[PDB]
């Protein structure tokens, strides 16, 4: 059927749609060139033609595929974050990638996903009791923090467990974020003036550094232990893999530092979405509340309790749709293949703009908020806010317990307020590798006032 977008201006057209992603952020380029061209088009990322997509088909066929279980992306900006062939998120190695997955996989269910549960209501506990920690004298919480230092706090206690300076980590996660979004579609020339770099090396050094720290003391206690398989969790799966010689140690700690920033990275500012909504919708606040009183009382939050919070999961679900953090999945074809009647030749990278796809295809009410849209089944072939398949969020299932879990022991305890008018529509948003607040602005401070 050929192909839709911008001309090839004899090397022109390139450099443009490049430039473009790199002025705009490649979120917001996304959403320009779907609403421009076509809901399938075609762009340039250096040298590579990149298709982005926003069709629900083409959506569900590459993810049900795995000759599309790989990524994208600069190799020198994957090397500088170390992300090049070692974690899993942006490990396009096929093979590598295919047998690392499954330590993630394993520690995202199962046994852990029902420690997670009270793990996350704990460590939430804890930091509520605290929050002299995060609140302004005039009562302002600073939500965005305290959110990504329990989400930290959690996924260490979780798959770590090694004591660690919190409130730093959390900086040098975000340091490494930025060096991440940063670096990861900057042209090879970018990466010869080095001056224009130096600065993301080294946040990245500051968090691998302050992680190895970490890695060191894990080592010591496993070499010296009252037996193992009393105790397992994720950080020592991978180090007696290591141990047989299945695993690299470099690898080894790419995956638990990639394990540690994730929730730090998407859970928080998706909670922080979710928060600024509840303060929004009283209506929808209220739902919640009952469903709370109704399915748990004052008893402490179990697994079991999880899927009878019905309106919180819907509650949940419509945030992520309306106001996604994750609304673009990056990946590349393995094999040639013809998707929608557009031909896919290998090599060519993707940009599957679910966020754009979420407000086009299934819905009844896209474009505004509300949990009507979800007052039926959801299909999932026409709602992907975790990917699904042989390369879909790793964390897809905890993620909805830890949501749940927070939310709900948070809200059990707080009426949250914004300040002034602010709403998430508001709010001024980077829209790059993830949409979030730009936090260069101010006013993303809540109010936390008691509940009884
Ligand atoms: C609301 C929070 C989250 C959202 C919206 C989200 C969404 C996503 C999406 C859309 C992908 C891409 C899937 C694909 O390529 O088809 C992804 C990948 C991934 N996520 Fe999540 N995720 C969340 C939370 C988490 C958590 C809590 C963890 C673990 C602690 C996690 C770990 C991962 C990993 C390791 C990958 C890379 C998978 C791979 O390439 O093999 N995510 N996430
Ligand atoms: C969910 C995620 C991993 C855990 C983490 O630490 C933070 C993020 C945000 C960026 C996500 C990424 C997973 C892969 C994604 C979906 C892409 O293919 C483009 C954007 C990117």
């Amino acid at each position: 059927s050929s192909i839709p977008g911008p001309g090839y201006c004899m090397g022109i057209g390139p450099l443009i749609s490049h430039g473009r992603f790199l002025w705009m952020g490649i979120g917001s380029a996304c959403n320009y060139y779907n609403r421009v061209y076509g809901e399938f088009m075609r762009v340039w990322i250096s040298g590579e033609e990149t298709l982005i997509i926003s069709k629900s088909s083409s959506m569900f066929h590459i993810m049900k595929h795995n000759h599309y279980s790989s990524r994208f992306g600069s190799k020198l900006g994957l090397q500088c974050i170390g992300m090049h062939e070692k974690g899993i998120i942006f490990n396009n190695n096929p093979e590598l990638w295919k047998t690392t997955r499954p330590f993630f996989m394993k520690a995202l269910s199962g046994p852990g996903l029902v420690r997670m549960v009270t793990v996350c209501a704990e460590s939430l506990k804890t930091h509520l009791d605290r929050l002299e920690e995060v609140t302004n004298e005039s009562g302002y919480v600073d939500v965005l923090t305290l959110l990504r230092r329990v989400m930290l706090d959690t996924s260490n206690t979780l798959f770590l467990r090694i004591p660690l300076d919190e409130s730093a980590i959390v900086v040098k996660i975000q340091g490494y974020f930025d060096a991440w979004q940063a670096l990861l579609i900057k042209p090879d020339i970018f990466f010869k003036i080095s001056w224009l770099y130096k600065k993301y090396e080294k946040s990245v050094k500051d968090l691998k550094d302050a992680i190895e720290v970490l890695i060191a003391e894990k080592r010591r206690r496993i070499s010296t232990e009252e037996k193992l398989e009393e105790c397992m969790d994720f950080a020592t799966e991978l180090i007696l893999a290591e141990k047989r010689g299945d695993l690299t140690r470099e690898n080894v700690n790419q995956c638990i530092l990639e394990m540690l920033i994730a929730a730090p990275d998407t859970m928080s500012v998706s909670l922080f979405f979710m928060l600024f909504l509840i303060a929004k919708h009283p209506n929808v606040e209220e739902a919640i509340i009952k469903e709370i009183q109704t399915v748990i009382g004052e008893r402490d939050i179990k697994i079991d309790d999880i899927q009878k919070l019905k309106v919180m999961e819907n509650f949940i679900y419509e945030s992520m749709r309306y106001q996604p953090v994750v609304d673009l999945v990056m990946r590349k074809a393995l094999e040639d293949d013809v998707i929608d009647g557009y031909p896919v030749k290998k090599g060519t990278n993707i940009i599957l703009n679910i966020g754009r796809m979420h407000r086009l295809e299934f819905f009844p009410k896209p474009n505004e908020f509300t949990l009507e849209n979800f007052a039926k089944n959801v299909p999932y072939r026409y709602f992907q806010p975790f990917g699904f398949g042989p390369r879909g969020c790793a964390g897809k299932y905890i993620a909805m317990v830890m949501m749940k879990a927070i939310l709900v022991t948070l809200l059990r305890r707080f009426h949250v307020k914004t300040l002034q008018g602010q709403c998430v529509e508001s709010i001024q948003k980077i829209h790059d590798l993830s949409l979030h607040p730009d936090e260069t602005k101010n006013m993303l401070e809540m109010i936390f006032t008691p509940r009884n």
